[PDB]
């Protein structure tokens, strides 16, 4: 009968009658509310006690079987029920985004610090009381829908801001600058970094022939290409890493003056990244990592923070710079610049579905909003017509405003009609100007708040042509090396050297340190070493650019040198096995705890080990399920029994010989130093803490924790076999 | 001007000024209302007092206007609000129906007289008490949008019945049967009746090659033809017109016994239909002449009424017959089995947006709802699988269930998930059995009303074979013919005759013209001498078909024989000009309101005439721009300076000789008989009612008008140049 | 018996032992140009073929659906059904939101001199050679299925296929048209159009919102007055005039501009219906236009403009 | 699925998936229709002597096997099939 | 907005010019709002008196005295006609 009852109607109960699974945000989260979440409530489907049934609403009494011409015949035509089902099924898909594919989406706020009346009209920048919702979608470039999030890309970040004056959307990236200057570029950029398309191969990897080929022959893209080539292009979390809208924009304030504006996001969680061997083995094991990483931290209540900021320069200043301001390749350096922190912006609610929600909301640079204006930039104004566009044949039409995630929460009467799956039911006039309605809905003035752009002069010729302040290509790379500690400059030459490694056609390698010797001759010769290129005498004297406005270095392009390291919400293993000191984890994890850390024990198998004090502990999953790549760093408690097996596990010794290797924090109480002494590392460096009290060595612990990864060791790690 | 430079910045002032115009259902008939109505109120929005905005929220300042460079420059690719108007102007358009493309919708509701629990469990059919709302749309079958109303064609009758216990769709046609018997020729009988492929012509007709050609090769389709060719193929109104579902379903009762049911609509308001010459010269001055008389009904409170029917048979019966009761090219007589009416369905509502509902609604035959099940009519069957399919394109995608006109007033949860425009956002388990849910939504078991196929036998041999009680083509169609009157027969035979005539290739018409001699010799005869065919004596006297279960005649598949002939809502042109008795139209106008017709007073210029006392009176319309075609009866009252303008107004004396050759009613009062007697017309017969006293007169004439048209004027009137 | 024969596969002959309509290869044949040469590798023949599946397998029963038994009910596994079904279900595409209503034909084009002293436009410089042409002829408000001889602008689109290029002349039959910026023509063709709620008129400008949008937009008179005289209703696709409306320029090989305005000017002259013609012309021949042009072209009365 | 994958019913004129032998038949139109006919759509015709034609099944024309089927319209799962 | 309707109708025959009448006539009086056809008539006052009187006799309009009186546009570069 159990057997039977399985391909029979189900009209029974099948309920049984880190600790807990990721959950819809509405029944994790559902007391972090804003005005966007109530309306998408109009929305939300609850199933407790409900018929299965049709789309129709037809009560359906068998799932299991389709209508047949006998219990062993053919099935017949007319099930309904077994069409509609598969039918739904058959047209679930629709098109991935051309670019930005991959990506995370979750429910937020946003308030400003204090009224920016001053620079600007928009609604959403005036008031600190307010709570104006926003809803990010993080992202990867290259790969499509199910590449793996920790590859080597630039990062999307896009923010759409529900105001009450209108949807902003803030679509920008985690690299000041972009690769191109011109939109008109846009399809050979992508085509040259996405698979090539005779085999479709490479997957979220630059590292291919076309890509460099594009590179050697475009020297503006070579800012950017920095950006990628450090650990930039690899960062440990969404909440550690940093935003720019990238292009210079306008704010006009209520007097009608004008400055120009580049938008930041400064993480409060600092800016970290990972390594890239590190981050090729987390796409391995773990190709969900940054999307997991985000859902877990909110439903952990480490709320992604981030602080919008804004660069703000006078309308007369426009040309006091050793660029332009509307070159997309050219960061403004912070030094010059500084960047004023205007607002915050919280990330504290999941979705409820995926698809509904992250895959069907539509972000574009144009929806902009009265107080906000665009520059001439030539390639944002490319973008204004690429994202409208898209969308039409991704999302099904012109109402895809209409899909809940993407309403404004203000009103938005026009006279446009019809259109695919058109929601709305319009009783009036659909022309203006019109009598029969008395021309409602009407224009609104300016001082009322109709959008107006700001009248900037216009002269010259109709004419294709970079303009000559554009053609600058070597010097904002420099910058950005010179501003590198000395073991991100190594990453950098490791990165430029690992990818042009994958590049089969030797030319193109050669071509491409040919660039590298504009920017900086030792990175060059550094680069040539890893490919076996000689560089000639010609090679080596060739011109460097001079300083940028009187900057050579600028501190604020380092990751690790303003020690923008935070240690709440870091991840730490403690290896455990049966037989392992109760009092030990009770203690690191008080320790863990007071200073925000998430600790986690990883056994052999699952569920419960007990210690020698013999009472259980749960444990948060295998060894072999989550290696080292998966957390900040490792601590080894004692326990005579739980140590003897780890040293008979060959994952548990890999697991400090992996940890070690990269650069991470060790710890180890007691007789586990019986584990290090086993393996073939070298003597406890700065990273390595030992001790037999487990507060202190906790303590300790976090401590050399808050240095992110012990630089130092990187030499010798180079030559541990693992 | 001042003025003249105003209508092109932007219009912040009024515009409207400080008998009545067709207006959305929402504004004439509020109080008119249903549960289905309720739910569409949210997605009306009213745009009184609001600005006009962006489909983002952002207030316009300026609709008259591209942004450019210069007043008289260049228009600029970042004017996102110009780009965003006519981007959903450019994509407004959806593929129209691919057959029924014309049509119209109307809002209303239905009740059942007594609880048919006997035969069906069906929800909609159990409660007297309950008001369940429909959504009925009418339709052509060959015409694409934009093709005339009053074309010769079957009718479509769309009915969807919002019910509690789902969504039921009563998919039918104006006449009893149809044209083919099995799904798979479909395609082939509509490519013949559309436009042909190479020219695209002719709309709206089936008077051409093709069509004829498919018909001499498929006697199958005999028996639809003769329908179409009769005065059923041009209906005076949706609202006067028998629906039918034509297919043989089931009805299942509680107790699990099974009746076959065919559905059927008998209009309140009469079967009357124009005439041929009629209805053509209706087309061309209104194409959309059965569109404006829904509309126009339902505001003026003549709602389109019907009794649903049933033909209930038990099901030991089912082969009875001397037909195949699941063949869709026979009619069950209704001498036979009768038709019980069982409820009533009331048109009260116009729609606020065509589009939105008219346009967007779905229907197919396999959204039944439990208690009704199918029958094996290979052509129901094949229609099953095509109503689902062709909707997934025509309304973008497989969620068109969640446009509102298309939504269950019921629950409708299930596991499908995504597809295009995914409106509903669900966060629990999408697969069925789950336990992480608890397996909700559930399977409902069948006497909760789960839905059940009843257990038919089905025994046979996979085959492609057209069943031998199917082949039997001549039976009805004689049945048909003898059923009509004499005055229907004529326009049966003047039907072929037209059409044939369009015909070039002469073996069409001749073998058409063979297929009728063996349904009957007179209208073999008849329509051979039309076409100018000579007959053999072998065709004059090849076997015709005998009675079907003891009938050789049905005097319910006549219109006229009958007796429903309705006056109330039926229109009346007052033929009038300034001069004109005024205390006349006065009693004229309080004799039609008596028994509910509509006067409309058409003058030879709009505004008011002025009456020989010297009152005003408001005019309806130009004669010029009503012309006879649109009314069903003209009465001319006196007035010597109103008919003497008349008499120089070629129009209106064209208006007496047309309606007289059109076989409608005349009325003349006094003088008003000048103008009848200058044209060259006979003495007055019964349908000319001469008067001096108006009411005295008019009572007459709307007793006259009691039997639709003079029939008896009909060879008179073929002699008249008109 | 032959009863039944037509309910059975046809496997036999079914013609018998002035001239309608016909497609443009079986009736003007030796009528060529380079185009329509290219379209001939798109074109299929099907005499003495096989009725097929897309997929290109043989049908024995193009009459009955798959059954279980004579009188059964249809089978799921019916592909073929399924896939003739299917293809029908999907074959109708959106109409064009204006000019919906259209008539189209082949022909060539060619110049009577150089044109180089005002343009470098490859097709405008040889008089030997014969550009390939396609027109389109519509009206603009009526859907698919409306009437030919409605009061309306007359678009007229022609695509010449050049040597350098595919060239699109995009015009109307009025020199002129109602709006001045491309932002207003939602709202006019709103305005023009079947009204929302009941979606009434078809084919016709003689309705309220149209009128008010004029009154409160004089820029629109100038046109309106075109389509209010004769020219809104034409005698025949080749008795109007054609414009570009636009002012385009025109460069020369020295770098040169002219400002240009386009003019087709038909060699069968300018003839028009009158109002109460064009009215029941609709009525008795909605394809009067449409079919005036094909049989035209089949006479030898070819359209010259 | 491939209607909406591939953009209509016309994915079969899409050349990796067209056959390589005569497909001729009476489908017309849908989005992107690459073929032009000139010839009559519809089964039966006279006006083209009904060509396309069927083939008779001793000509290649597919013919399913009759296979016998008996028992009742019905939901369940085969008990030949609980194992 | 005015000048070159003026020229257009000064250019037609006078058969012409009845039927634009008959077209406006026709036209306006299938609309049911009379302030629109009003209007529309309005307009036509500045275009050619006497266009604007045949067609608010046709359409039961009476016109005023400013309006009769209403100033009409002049030659275009010395065009008032144009046989073309
Ligand atoms: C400043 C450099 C650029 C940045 C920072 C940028 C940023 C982004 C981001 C973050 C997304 C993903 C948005 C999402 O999550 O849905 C995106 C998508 C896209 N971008 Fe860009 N982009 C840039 C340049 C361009 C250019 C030059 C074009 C082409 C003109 C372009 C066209 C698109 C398109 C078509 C999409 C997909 C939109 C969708 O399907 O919803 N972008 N961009
Ligand atoms: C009993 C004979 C039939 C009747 C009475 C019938 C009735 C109708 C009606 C009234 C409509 C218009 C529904 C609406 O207003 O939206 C319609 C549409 C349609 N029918 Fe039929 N039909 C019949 C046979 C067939 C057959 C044999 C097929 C093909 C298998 C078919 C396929 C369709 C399709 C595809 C539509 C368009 C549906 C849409 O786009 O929403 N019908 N039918
Ligand atoms: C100078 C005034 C204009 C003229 C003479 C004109 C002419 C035409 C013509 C003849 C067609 C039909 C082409 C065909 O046969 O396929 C057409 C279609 C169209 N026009 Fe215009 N038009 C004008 C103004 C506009 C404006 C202002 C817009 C909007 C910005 C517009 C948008 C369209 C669109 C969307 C179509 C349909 C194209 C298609 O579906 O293939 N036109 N126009």
């Amino acid at each position: 009968n159990k057997a039977i009852s399985t391909v029979e109607p189900h009209y029974e109960d099948t309920a049984p009658a880190g600790v807990e699974p990721m959950m819809p945000g509405s029944d994790k989260t559902p007391k972090n509310r804003n005005e966007k979440l109530t309306q998408l409530d109009k929305f939300r489907f609850a199933p407790q006690g409900e018929s299965l049934r049709t789309n129709q609403g037809v009560k359906i009494s068998d799932n299991q079987n389709s209508l047949k011409s006998g219990a062993r015949g053919s099935t017949l035509l007319e099930d309904f029920i077994l069409r509609e089902k598969i039918t739904h099924f058959d047209h679930e898909r629709i098109p991935e985004r051309v670019v930005h594919a991959r990506g995370t989406g979750a429910h937020g706020y946003f308030q400003v610090y204090e009224s920016l009346a001053s620079y600007t009209t928009a609604e959403f920048l005036q008031d600190p009381s307010v709570k104006t919702p926003v809803f990010v979608r993080f992202s990867t470039v290259q790969g499509s829908r199910g590449s793996a999030d920790t590859v080597r890309d630039i990062r999307g970040w896009a923010t759409k801001f529900y105001t009450k004056e209108g949807t902003f959307d803030l679509v920008g990236n985690n690299t000041p600058v972009f690769f191109i200057q011109d939109a008109i570029k846009f399809p050979d950029f992508v085509h040259a970094v996405k698979p090539e398309p005779h085999n479709e191969i490479p997957q979220g990897q630059s590292a291919h022939d076309t890509f460099w080929d594009y590179i050697s022959l475009q020297p503006e893209t070579l800012h950017n290409v920095m950006w990628v080539m450090s650990d930039r292009g690899i960062p440990r979390s969404y909440r550690m890493m940093e935003g720019f809208g990238i292009h210079t924009y306008k704010m006009i304030n209520a007097e009608g003056q004008c400055h120009f504006i580049r938008f930041h996001w400064k993480p409060v969680y600092g800016v970290s990244s990972l390594i890239w061997d590190e981050a090729q083995l987390l796409t391995g094991c773990d190709p969900d990592f940054h999307r997991r990483e985000l859902w877990e931290s909110i439903e952990a209540g480490d709320y992604p923070e981030y602080e919008l900021g804004l660069q703000i320069i006078p309308e007369e200043d426009e040309h006091k710079f050793d660029f332009d301001i509307l070159d997309p390749t050219k960061l403004i350096p912070e030094s010059l610049v500084p960047v004023h922190l205007v607002g915050k912006m919280v990330l504290n609610r999941n979705p409820d579905n995926y698809f509904s929600e992250t895959e069907q909301v539509a972000f574009c640079p144009g929806n902009i909003v009265p107080g906000i204006d665009f520059s001439d930039d030539p390639l944002l104004q490319g973008r204004l017509y690429s994202y409208i566009d898209t969308q039409i044949s991704r999302l099904g039409g012109v109402n895809f405003h209409e899909i809940p995630i993407n309403k404004p929460i203000c009103p938005f009467h026009n006279h446009q009609r019809d259109g695919m799956h058109r929601m709305s039911i319009s009783g009036t006039a659909n022309y203006e100007p019109n009598s029969i309605n008395n021309n409602w809905p009407r224009e609104a003035p300016p001082t009322e708040g109709g959008f107006t752009t700001y009248p900037q002069p216009v002269n010259g010729y109709k004419s294709r042509k970079r303009s000559s302040t554009f053609i600058d290509f070597y010097s904002q790379p420099r910058l950005f090396w010179l501003s590198q500690t000395k073991v991100e400059q190594n990453h950098i030459v490791g990165g430029f050297s690992f990818e042009l490694g994958k590049v089969v056609r030797p030319w193109i390698r050669e071509r491409v340190v040919n660039q590298l010797t504009y920017i900086d001759h030792q990175l060059a010769q550094s680069v040539a070493d890893n490919l076996g290129i000689k560089l000639s005498q010609e090679q080596l004297k060739h011109p460097l650019p001079g300083p940028i406005n009187g900057l050579s270095k600028d501190r604020s392009l380092s990751m690790y040198d303003g020690h923008h390291q935070i240690l709440k919400s870091r991840q730490v293993a403690i290896l455990a096995a049966d037989g392992v000191c109760g009092d030990a984890i009770d203690n690191i994890m008080k320790t863990l705890k007071k200073y925000g850390v998430h600790g986690k024990i990883f056994a052999p198998h699952v569920g419960r080990i007990t210690s020698l004090q013999g009472n259980e502990i749960e444990v948060n999953g295998t060894i072999e399920g989550n290696p080292s790549v998966m957390v900040d760093a490792v601590i080894i408690p004692d326990g005579e029994d739980s140590i003897d097996s780890l040293m008979k596990n060959g994952n548990a010794k890999h697991y400090v010989i992996q940890a070690f290797k990269h650069l991470k924090a060790i710890g180890l109480q007691g007789k586990a130093f019986k584990l290090y002494d086993a393996l073939p590392l070298p003597k406890p460096d700065e990273g390595i803490v030992v001790g037999d009290k487990a507060a202190d060595l906790a303590e300790a612990f976090c401590n050399v924790m808050r240095g992110h990864r012990i630089w130092s060791r990187e030499s010798v790690a180079q030559e541990i076999a693992g």
